[PDB]
């Protein structure tokens, strides 16, 4: 029953875009909301991928592969799973290989890639998709692996055990005082509830 | 190393603000960032999600989510029961207040994580998760009463824990709906544990 009417732009920068939407509600009600979105989306299926890096070996507990960057919107550090912005023409899987190399030096296989999903509806059309991949850890390749960051990209890897996931970031936030995002937070909580 | 030197506002609308930060790189560069603010925190965050799982005996957990239309995204989300916390309210007081409002369920504390970051990249917005136990045998929560707000609109869909991943992937392939990105984690992990 509800759709969109008409988005206006109320301002726009390089990369984010403020507009009005007004909107149908389901008593036949037209409303408005202020809607975040990227400029930089062109036939994507989303804006992004994130990629669960399951590092693998032998002998070892599975490990869960994350990074740790300063993020300007949030005035300081956050722990987060490799993520990027999927380029044009680039499938979701090849970007979140590429992501995972570049910012960690591991070199993985796909495992399984989601729908678009939605980062926070309420306020922004941004989507990704979340690319499951598992990382040899025994293959040379991935013996002592050189990280490749971008332009102006600053990035440390963390490896914490699947087993102990949740602990080992309530560990950090106790010690380091940086924040984890939520798409983490909400695996290493039902890695524990299940 | 990494630092906030100063934040220029774009533009402000009544929920939601754009703002252009200065922040000094590692290499000792001067670099800028376009991000988005709320202009509604006061609080911890700026809100909470639920994660309400509803246990009844001879029965499956259940994940308890809703469906609404989210005007940013165009279309109908699937997500976890979520707001913004009231000035003076508790995380935990608006999880349970947000869970009896949207989904009519009077639920438990079970724990709560500290504020993490929903899109950091992106936004300084920042949630609660908030585990709920829910006794789906107790008789307040027989016949659940939903106390939607003005301009509300939201149907809950109660989901079977154990085949999370599996029954979402469905709703988007056959209701083409959007899951919320929290959601998904959350259900991946449920099948990578153990
Ligand atoms: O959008 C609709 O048609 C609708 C109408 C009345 C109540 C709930 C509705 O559904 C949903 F928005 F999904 F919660
Ligand atoms: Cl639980
Ligand atoms: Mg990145
Ligand atoms: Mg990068
Ligand atoms: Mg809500
Ligand atoms: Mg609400």
């Amino acid at each position: 029953k509800q759709y969109i009417i008409s988005e206006e732009l109320i301002s726009e920068g390089k990369w984010v875009k403020l507009e009005k939407t007004t909107y149908m509600d389901p008593t036949g009600k037209t409303r408005t909301w202020e809607s975040v979105k990227r400029t930089t989306r062109k036939e994507q299926t989303a804006d992004g991928v994130a990629v669960i890096p399951v590092l693998q070996r032998t002998l070892h507990y599975e490990c869960i592969v994350l990074v740790k960057q300063f993020r300007p919107p949030m005035g300081g550090y956050c722990i987060e799973f490799p993520a990027g912005l999927i380029d044009d023409g680039e499938t979701p899987e090849a970007a979140a290989l590429r992501e995972l190399e570049e910012e960690t030096g591991y070199k993985g296989d796909i495992a399984e890639c989601s729908p678009a999903v939605c980062m926070d509806p309420g306020l922004s059309n941004c989507t990704i998709h979340i690319v499951t991949v598992t990382i040899n850890g025994d293959d040379a390749e991935n013996a002592r692996p050189k990280p490749k960051p971008g332009d102006g990209e600053f990035v440390e890897v963390i490896s914490l055990p699947k087993n102990d996931l949740l602990q080992r970031l309530d560990a950090l936030v106790a010690e380091e005082h940086l924040t984890v995002d939520a798409r983490v937070y909400s695996y290493a909580l039902a890695l524990k509830h299940a």
